[PDB]
């Protein structure tokens, strides 16, 4: 089986990516961020504190005929920006696209923090990363992913990110017309429980490839691109009147100014960020600064390749015995 749905980014920034997912019987529509940097399933719900609730669509499980409660079960996240969410679980039937997972844990929040509640548009999150992140006590679950691989024709999904435009993600198969070239693969390590990799050195513009070992995730619930300091300071050394800003919390650049492409190597091949796609607009309205889309990771303790990075590549995750992650230009 396969399964194929659009992503669209919640607001002109591509700040996140929303894609339709059906719950329950009969459905219940949610538009859940795809996060491939956690493990949990968890949406807003009839059980969520009725004040942390501004415009999400919510998950009814007593509407729902395939609902059942997990006994016993809680969850609870802590996400790196601080946001948090936790409540109980239930399995339900769950669809992506077309294709179906049936007892699925969907978490249930009943407390939520107020960065999820401000963000109306999105319903919840849906993990992608390795079910050894998820926070299911005393019973891990397993990921949506990981329920549908048997049933899948190839154990892979695929996300092609939109920049300022809807894109895709693709579950069991790899659509060949979606990007140019060839894809090139790359190892990845699960002891962390993220589809991390090692990126083989990086370019400013049209400077020269500097050759390095960069360790970082590719996460699709993260913004922006993470790197070590060295790297995001040769970057921004290129932009005229760009400096790091304490009061913002990261490098600012004057909103006039051209920004250079970044290039990031995946073994041999290299794959270009346009400048354009580092531009995340005015620090506040009307302001003449702009907020960069590389930041540094030095305060984080991982390097993150984020939607910046991912959007300008079509991207396999190949979850066969030892996994993989494929890159390709698009
Ligand atoms: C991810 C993280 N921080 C930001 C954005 C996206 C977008 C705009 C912005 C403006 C000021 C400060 N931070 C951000």
């Amino acid at each position: 089986s396969t399964g194929s749905a659009t992503t669209t980014p919640i607001d002109s920034l591509d700040d996140a990516y929303i894609t339709p997912v059906q719950i329950g019987t009969p459905a219940q529509t949610l538009n859940l961020d795809f996060d491939t940097g956690s493990s949990d399933l968890w949406v807003f719900s009839s059980e969520t504190t009725a004040s942390e609730v501004d415009g999400q669509t919510i998950y009814t499980p007593s509407k729902s005929t395939t609902a059942k409660l997990l006994s016993g079960a809680t969850w609870s996240i802590s996400y790196g920006d601080g946001s948090s969410s936790s409540g109980d679980v239930y399995t339900d039937t769950v669809s992506v696209g077309g294709l179906t997972v049936t007892g699925q844990a969907v978490e249930s929040a009943k407390k939520v923090s107020s960065s999820f509640t401000e963000d109306s548009t999105i319903d919840g999150l849906l993990g992608l990363a390795f079910s050894t992140l998820n926070t299911v006590s005393p019973t891990q679950q397993k990921t949506f992913f990981d329920n549908a691989k048997a049933s899948l024709d190839s154990p892979v999904f695929t996300a092609d990110l939109g920049y300022h435009a809807p894109g895709t993600y693709n579950f069991g198969f790899i659509d060949t017309t979606a990007y140019t070239g060839s894809i090139t693969y790359t190892a990845v390590s699960t002891k962390q429980g993220f589809w991390e990799w090692t990126s083989t050195g990086y370019a400013v513009g049209s400077g020269t490839f500097k050759s390095t070992s960069i360790d970082g995730i590719a996460d699709t619930g993260t913004t922006l691109l993470y790197l070590p300091a060295t790297v995001v300071s040769a970057y921004w050394a290129q932009v005229s009147g760009a400096k790091s800003s304490s009061s913002v919390g990261g490098y600012v650049f004057p909103c006039s100014a051209t920004l250079p492409s970044f290039t990031f190597g995946v073994g041999s091949a290299r794959i270009v960020i346009p400048g354009d796609y580092i531009d995340f607009g005015p620090i506040s309205t009307g302001s003449s600064s702009c907020f960069g889309g590389i930041q540094s990771s030095a305060g984080i303790g991982i390097n993150i390749f984020g939607d910046v990075a991912l959007k300008a590549a079509f991207v396999v995750f190949n979850g066969a015995t030892t996994p993989t992650l494929g890159f390709a230009s698009k």
